[PDB]
Formats: structure tokens, sequence, C-alpha cells
């Protein structure tokens, strides 16, 4: 069995603490096992040099943990969010995403994305309500998860810190409620994986991500129409 | 048809200029269309802090173009190469990989990997010959390619700079002669892709990478036994 | 009256959430009004170059907010904590203090100190229990608070972000349960203060800090003997 | 007695070398014992982003010794000077303060403030004379000194490098001719001090600072009216 | 005799590979012995903050090898090129110079300058042809070389890596076809040199640089009128 | 005539204030016109990683003004000093050179070298006296000066800030009492110079540097035997 004590295709206990802190337009504390990431979203009526006069908004993120990969992850989060947001319907604005990991135990980057979406959704929901936009930008839900293969354990879903360290092959996936991929990244550490292995991993990813999005729905609910 | 003038599943003209420069143990100038990357490999009887006394060698790479992603790519190349090299059979050494892009036109990172392998193979082949190791470390050939989807063009193989810029979904794959994956990374820019799309992309990747490895064989030939 | 709605010599609602996160030996989430700072404490059987072989432990802190003053505050926290800890009774160790401000609304640095102590006390209490030291290092409780003078409001205690921004004179104090000072810093922004003013400020500081230490006692309780 | 050979409430030999260097509008070389700090003041008809169009001037300082605390001290000097200068009467200008310690032997930061004032006064006096402002900005004299407590020596005034290193409690004070505080900072190193101790220290500070200001007056004299 | 096998006043085999890569307006691969530097030149209708509205163009370079001296060399190349180019006749543009050393064996910085000129000349020649300027900016040819003194070997010209490492005095010179100096830098490593020594070195420099410029002429030829 | 009011081959009024500050083993305040640089030298019985166990000493310098060129100049000063000091006769030590420009008016880097030598000589002289070495390391005097060419003024010696800014060609020279060069650097700003020009400049340099060394001798005198 698994060290965590769960099954191959089982996710860690997940909880969403909405409105963690009052300041941000959207604040969410996502918890997955022992992993805890605070995700805040703030809206700013302004736009970087890239645009300004273009009419379409923007979404940028910031990430920190308990700088090389920090920059990477940082682009990953902003890239994923813009994948489900019609920047033009959002208007000329900038949704600042802040992901602060307060407890790392594996899957911190994938969680950040899952939590960041909710935060963003809550912030956008309030904008819609305040009639500051009158039009829903979010085109689909978004969630991410991690999968991997262990020599003795086999294929796993939602790896913790230890399992990821022993895994010979790990992969991070990002999809939409529509079951469409936004981004995926598989890697083998001193080991390779067949196409049949990848098929199993992608299968587990879809399962885990669909469960996360479902939870995103029951929790979000009234704070956003779609 | 394609702007380059080729087919959907067609690779750009590929050439391997062995022994580009004399100094390195292995020097290769890989050309893919207008993309040109010089790949050099040097062996050093030494090992970073990581090991030294462990008995198994190491492989590290350096990348430069005409620093955030530079660091990433840099780890990507070293990661991929170590995937097909038995560090213990290589002995306590350090194979320095130098990838210098002298002309970028798409697929520079995937090419670097394809060219870096050859350079490394030539350098290792000479080590074997000089009896400095008497045992082939390389366990399998290695090549990488890029694929993508265009709105009007559809699924493509070996994207150039323009096609990659217009592609809504791009992915980089890395496999072994054995047809096994070493690493893959798919991304969607303001667009998502179904599972059936990914299946087509992975299909084109395998096709392109198998053609590259074949070329690696006819060119390498006598400079390495396996 | 005060904007916050409270009195001149009144502290903001204060709460101590013990064991905020499981990983750290001591985790505390201190809340003062809208200010929220997560304070974690971890013990490491090691010592910086300074000592190592000296026999007496060490205490170093880290601070972050939503770098010039960050370094300052950072030394401030470590300086204050070492003021109430017999490093030799602590043994050759290093108590890492982590202060992460998740919501800033004035008095974040003084709070960090108040919260950091509790975290440290809980971590040390567990060390004593595990018999890893068998001797209480903490020689006295420690708490900090901020005071200031406003043109129209007058002398204030525990300033929030707005009151501190309008204050012409602000000061941070740090004392021990014994009612002894550990450190104080008064400053006047385009304004000066008499000696009689300073006497009033120091008076309010002692009042506020004594209330904080009292709360530290009812909360800490069984987790540390003294 | 004291190592320096002086009394508890005795200042080190103090001298003010006016017009140390010709370039600056105001150049002063302050000497306190073995401590030597060159204080230069220059006026610039310009203003940082902060203002520009506001009508009130500014005062910024720079500090260097034979960067963490450098930044701190740097703000300390500018903060103290602006405390005795009516920025609006100064006009839209920027008084650059340059404090270069050429010989450190304790009390270099407090001296810098004492010497910086004179430099500034001389520079402002010339501005008044040149009718470039016709209105005295300086509202009061300014001087700073350091005090401390030693285990065997007791309470001290104007500590040198050795006395400060052995002192268990040290404090820096800054006041105006009016006998009003501008800023104070007391700290205890592995030791605390009662309120009665602080009263004695503040007493010694006022004594030392009043003697410094007096010297500032006999030296400044004709170079500034007030 | 010399280790390389050549004479005191003899240059290493020099070759100029024009149009090394297609992308740049001017691409040149200069070879001196085992030293190989790729020099590319690109024109941009834009100008840094320095000018823009001034009417005169600019020339900036970039250098890399297999950062302290990198910055230096970088300014050296741009400085030398602007010495022979009438920025106003060039028009409001920016000629980007890219020097990439693919094989270092001494005299890489001096070569870069020699090769950079050719690249720049070819790029400018095309601009003239395209009538985008109709007026030759280049006022004179430019070439650089290195000289040095060895304890046992004596005065040398065009030092390789080994000779430069053993040389007690090395110097880099830069001149124009007109035989005028653009820049020179002589240094003695744990050794000094008389004025008579410097006279001999400058003599050898002029000889070597005149041979280089001559080669620049036979190669450049039809690609630029003057 | 010259703006400063002096001749073409005339140096600015030069003064050497020995023992500027007491702390350093050797302290010198060199003045050249309005240029003022404090040069201090301290000896440390220790050696960087470079050596330690090698037996020969070291000399490193630090430079600051009222970081790119700072690093350069910094190496320039240390390079020049080691040129006239037998590191082995100095013993395993490290002579720290501190150059602080308190007033810049041209020729600050060349002055630093001239003043740094004296400081070093005084510090070494005391070491010899204290019998801590019993053997003179300094093998020759050292001085530096700057020369340049102006369009209307012509060839100049010891340029001030204004003359250097208008000069189309400026050069810094460094020689020994023996009349031998240690280092020279000539540069042309939007202008070039013939060989006959360089001959005139080198002529003026030797004149100025020989006058400086002479002054170094009458001032140094009894504080060092040679």
């Amino acid at each position: 069995m698994r060290h965590d004590g769960r099954q191959h295709d089982e996710l860690r206990p997940i909880t969403f603490d909405l409105d963690f802190i009052s300041h941000p337009e959207g604040s969410v504390l996502i918890t997955a096992g022992n992993t805890k990431v605070i995700c805040n979203a703030s809206v700013e009526d302004r736009v970087p040099p890239f645009l300004r006069g273009g009419g379409k908004g923007w979404i940028t993120a910031e990430y920190s943990m308990l700088s090389g990969r920090t920059m990477e992850i940082q682009r990953l989060i902003g890239r994923a969010l813009r994948a489900v947001v019609d920047l033009e319907k959002l208007g000329e604005r900038t949704i600042w995403i802040d992901c602060d990991v307060i407890q790392a135990d594996g899957g911190t980057r994938t969680a950040s994305i899952t939590g960041a979406f909710l935060a963003m959704a809550i912030a956008i929901g309030k904008l819609i309500k305040a009639g500051t936009i009158k039009t829903n930008p979010i085109t689909d839900f978004l969630a991410a998860i991690s999968v991997g293969i262990d020599k003795e354990q086999g294929i796993l879903l939602d790896l913790n810190y230890e399992e990821d360290s022993s895994a010979e092959v790990d992969m991070n996936v990002i999809m939409t409620g529509s079951g469409r991929f936004v981004e995926l990244q598989g890697t083998g550490e001193e080991a390779t994986f067949s196409r049949e292995d990848l098929n199993g991993l992608l299968g587990l990813a879809e399962k885990g991500i669909q469960e996360l999005i479902d939870k995103q729905k029951e929790v979000l609910g009234d704070s956003l129409p779609e």
C-alpha cells in the first residue's frame, strides 16, 4: 500500500479555506495533505508595457516558498490562468496572483494553480457583482495535479514530498473542466517510461483533476455564475 | 500547405557536421532548416561536490543563444543525456556539454539535445578507444523534436520560429532509440488540446525522433560500438 | 475617539493560534487587529561559524512581508529573543525563527517578536520534555508593542497602518515580563517630542506589553514550566 | 575610573574644523576623541519623485565607513535633520548630506549627525546670504550623543569603541537646542535595564547633547542668524 | 624559435569566412591560429536613451566566451568601431555587434575587433546598396593585434594562449589603415619594460595590424566602396 | 594658455599629508589641484585562498568615490603596487590598500596609485623597523599621472575634470623611479592619435611622473631606506 496510507488513484485530503485574509479581492488557503499554500488575487486598473491601450487585460503571478525554478513556476501559474480567462472580457486590468507556500509536502506548484484559480474566481466574481465589468471572463474551471511512477509502488496520484523524491518518473498536469489540457510536463529521473506508462499517468491525472474541479464548484458556488 | 513548403509530418533538412572544431573531445554542428547549434563535449577527470568518491560519473551542460529559461534548458540537456548514460560505467568523470546557438529558427533546444548526444558519443567513443574506460556507458541513442498545432495548418512536426509563434499548442519531446520517453512538455497558449490531439502529437514526435536517431546512426557509425 | 473605535491606551483584539502548521517545532499565528503574522520556530543541532565548539546555542530569524529594513527587522527579532534565552543552557543548537506577514495593518514587526517568542517557547518546551536538554533556557517572557503621537488624536497605543502613517512620532518597544527593556526605538517624522512626551509613551508601552505577556501566559501555560 | 581617563559624565575632546574642503557649500570635520567624520552639505535646485511641484524642499544623506546598517544610519541622519528644518521655507531644493568616517572609535553615527548639522547650517547660511531664499529654514540646533552602562564601570557618556563593545546596554539619543527629543534608541546586549537606569541614561544624554550644541553655537556664530 | 613554430614578427594563419550565418546583415568567422570568433553585425532603426532625436547613429557590442572583463572588452569593441564610423552619416540607427568566441587560443579580444569591423563593413555596405543611407559612414579600416615580451623568447607578435601566459609584458593595440592609433594597452606582470621595449612592441603592432588590414581589403573588396 | 592657468607640461600643486589618520600603519592624504584622495595601508598576517603556505605575501586594494570601473581601478592599484614589491621578501602577509576619494577633480585613479605607494612604503618601513621582516620588499618607487590631447589646447599633463571631459584623447601612465613602465592606457574619444602624438604623450608622462617620484622621496625620506 502507500506510505500515506492511501490508494494508487487517491488524492490527499483537500480543503479550501475561502477568505483566508481580508485585504485581497480573493483569498484562498488550499490544503492538500500537509501541503499548505495561501493564494491571493488582487485587481489593478492598469496594464504593463506589453499592452496599455490594447483593451485586453492581463494576469501575472508571484510565487515563494519556505529563484531559478521560482521564475519558471511563476510563469506557469500566469500561463495557466490566462488559458481560461478571456482577457478582453476582463477589460484593461491586471489580476495579480500571489502564491505563498507556508508548508511544503509535495505538489505545491500544482496546488498553487488550483488555489490561485479559486482566488481569481472570487475576485472576478466580485468585479462582476460590482458591475465593474458586467460579463464573465472565466471561460472554464482550472485545476492541476501531479502523478508519478515508483519502482515498488507503481503509478501514483498526488505525490507527497517523499514519494516524489523516490519516484523515477514524475509529471505535472493542468486541465480545464472541459477535460482539455492547458499544460503538462513529464520527466524521468535516471529512468524512462513507455507510451503505455504515459497513458496510465494521463489517465490518473484526469481522474484527480476532475475531482479537484468538482470540489472547486461546490465551494465556489454562489460567488461566481457560469 | 506549409510556409516552409513541406508536409505536416516532415522534418526540416537535417545535417551533422562532425568535428566542427578540433579542441573538444567531441564537436558537432547540427543544422535543422535555418537553425544552427554547435554542440561540444569535453571530459574532465573530476566530479562536483555532489559525488567525488562515489564512483559514478556526471554530465552537465551549458547553453547560450544569440537567463531564466537558459538555466531551465541547461538542466533539460543534462537531464536527458544522463538518462541514456550509465554514470558508473563512465567512471568518476564529468562530461561537459556546450551548446551554442549561432542561428535560431525554431527547435533550438530540441536540436541541442540531438546534437549534444552525438558530440558526447564521439567523445565517449574516443575514451573507450583510448582504453581509458573499456566499457560502453551509452545505453541507447537519444534525440528530441518539437511538435505543435496551428489553427489553420493543423498538427505540425519540427516547427520553425514563425510556426511556433503562431502555434496555439506546442510540445517538446525526448525519446530513446528504444522508443521510450525521456521527457515531454506540452503547452497551450490561449488554447487547449484534447487527449486525441495529444495522441496525434505524440505520434508525430515518435516519427520525427526515429528519423533523427536513424541519421545519428549512419553518421556516428564507426566512432562508437553498440 | 479613535478611528479603530477604541481608546488611547487600548490594544487591538489579540489572538494566538497555537500549532498553526504541523511541521515546525513551534508554530504560532498571532493576530492583532487586521495584522496577521505566522511565526514558526525550528531547532537544528548545528551552529554557524561564529561558534561551533563554544557550547552555547544560537537564535537567528527570518522575516518577509506582502530588503533594506527586512535585514534590520531580521536582526531585531533575533536580538530580542537572545535577550531572554540562556544560550548555554540551550546547548549547542540553532533556533531558526520564521516570521511571515500574511496581512499587514501596522505593528507587524512588534507582533512578530511577540509571536516568535511563543513559537520559540513551544519548541523549547518540547525539547525540555524530550529530555534533549533537561533545563529551561528561557529566563523571562518577551513581548513588543508600538506607540505613537498624533496631532489631533494625541498619544496612542498599538498603532494600525493608518495611525502610524499620520503619526508625527512613532516608537517600538520591547520588554520582559520582569518589566525590563530589551530594546526601544523612538522616531519623529517632521516633528519632535519633549521628555514628558517620551515618559507618556514609555508608560503606554509598559501597559500594552504587560497585557500581551499576560496573554502569552494563559495561552502558553502547560507547554512550558517557569 | 575610565580607561580613556575621563569621568562618567564627561565627553571626549571635541573639535569642529569648518571648511575642511572647498567644494561643498558646507564642509565640516568633526572630531570626538579618536573618531573623525567628514561632513559635507551640498544644495541642489531639484527634488526627488516624492515631490517636485510641492514647494517644500528635501534633505537626504549618505554614509560610509572604513550596507545593512549603512542604509539605516543613512535614513537616521536625513530623518534627524529634517526634524529641525522647515522644508517649505527652504524652498524646492535638496540638501545632500555626505558623511565619511575616516577614523572610527565609537560614536560615529551620532557624531555624523552633530557634524552634518553644522555643515548644513553653513550651507544654508550662505543660501540666506546669497538671498537665494531670504528666510531661515533651520528652526533649532541639533546634536546627538551615545550613552551606555558597563558592568564594572556603570553609566557612561560618549562611549568609545572599546567601551561600547563591553557595554551591556547602549543607547543613541538625538535632541534639539530646545531640549526636545528627535530620536532615541536604547538596546541591551544579553542584559536588560530598569526604568531608573533609562532615567539616568537620558539624563546623561541631555547633559552631553547640551554641551555639544553650545559648542555648535560658539563655532557657527556669524555664519548663521537665529 | 617559437613554440608555434613561427618567427618573432610573424602572425598566425589568418582566415576570414564571410557570411558564416545567413541571418545577420554581416556575418564573419575570423580565425587566427586556433582562435575562432564568430562576429555578427545587425542594424536596427532605433537608438538608446542617449540620443533618439540627435540624428547620429550608434554602435554597441556584445561579447561571450567558452563578466567583469566581459563588460570591459564589450566597451572596447564598441569604442574602437565608433572610432572609424561617422555616426551622423550612418543615420539614426544602432549597429549591434555580436562577438562569440567558439575557440580560445589567445588574442580573442583583438580578433573580435578585427572580425567585427568586417561584419560591420558588410552590413553597412548592404545598407549603402539598398540606398537606405546613400553615403559611406566607415572612414577607415580597423584592425587589432597583440604583442608581448618573453624572458627567453623576447619580443613577440600575435601571442597564443601559452605565450601570453608566460609573457611578462603583454599589450593590445588597435589602429586604422591610416596607421593611427585608436587604443593601446600595455601591462607588465611581475616585470616592467623600458621605453625602448615599448618602441619595439609598437613597431611589431603596426606591422601585424597593417597585414591584417591588407587582408581585410582583399577579402572585403566589392562589398564596400572607399 | 590653460584654464587652470598653468602650462602644457605643468603639474597641479601637489601635497602629501603624511599620517592623515592614526589607525592605519600608513596613512597619506594626497592632493593634486582640487583632487583629494585619502590612501591608507594596513598589514595583515594572513593570505587569501590563492596562496597560504606559499611563503610570498599579497597586496590588494579597495577604491571608492563621491562599481563597474570601481572594480577595474581596484585591480589597477593592486596590480601596480605588486609590480614594485617582492612579495616573498614581504613574507606571508596581505597589505590592504584603501583609497577614498573625498574630492574629485580629475586624475583620481592615478593619484590613488601615487598616494597608495607612500602609504604602503610607510607601513612597510614600520614593519622593517619593528624587525617583523628585516628586509626591504619595495624594489622601486611608483607614481602615476594622466596626459591628454585637446583640440584647441593641444597636449596636456595632469588633466583636471574639465580638461579630461573635453579631451579627445586621454591616457593614464604608471612608471617606476627606474623610468620603466608598469602600465599605460591610452584612449581616443571620437578621435584618433598618430604615433607621433603618442610619443609626445609618453614624453609628458615621464616628465610628470619623475617629478612626482622626486616629491615622494623628499617626503618619505627617513621613513624608509633604499
